[PDB]
Parts: structure tokens; sequence; C-alpha cells
């Protein structure tokens, strides 16, 4: 399904921090969470990928474009951050932080 993939991609492009996930999910909420303590919210969207007749596929295009099909998936300015633990990670090192600077999403 190209639709799949167009729509998709749209996500990804027309929101600086994308984020895909799922109804009831902890690391999804806790990124999210995360994120919105970062004050992003006005360039955050997120989609939840579960109420979708789609969803295999959106799972699968995920997996070919991060690796993983699970949720959440996390995408900053089109490049990949991948999980909860992966923006843990970013976060505790202060990666996150540097990549929202280049953004100019933090002062």
């Amino acid at each position: 399904s190209e639709a799949v993939k167009k729509w998709v991609n749209k996500i990804i492009e027309e929101n600086i921090i994308a984020v895909f996930a799922k109804t009831e999910c902890p690391y999804c909420i806790k990124a999210i969470s995360i994120l919105k303590g970062y004050n992003l919210n006005s360039h955050m969207h997120v989609e939840n990928i579960e109420k979708n007749p789609d969803m295999a596929n959106i799972q699968a295009y995920l997996k070919e474009l991060t690796g993983k099909s699970s949720v959440p998936r996390i995408f900053i300015n089109k490049d990949v951050v991948g999980g909860c633990d992966d923006l843990v990670k970013e976060n505790d090192e202060g990666k996150l932080k540097e990549r929202l600077q280049k953004l100019g999403l933090v002062n």
C-alpha cells in the first residue's frame, strides 16, 4: 500500500516531533510525557496506530524505517530516535536536549 506509506510519511514530515503509539501503552505515555516536559506540544503529533484498520501495514513500515515494529516509535525532524528506552538514553546522556537545541525548540 503506497497509501499507508504516504500517510505515515506525511505524519513524519509535517510534524517535527512525531510519535506513533497505541492505547494503554505505558512506555508510549512515558515517552510522550518526557517530550511534553520540553514543552514540545506545538510541534508534536501523536498517532494511535492501534485504532486504525491498517495497523499491521503501519507497523511493518515503521519496522522498515527504524528496525522495530513496536510502539512507541519516535522521530524528530525525520531522524529516527527509536523507542522510549532510546529516548531515555538520549535524554539522560544529553543528546535529546542537543537535538532540540539544533531545531530551535529549546534555548
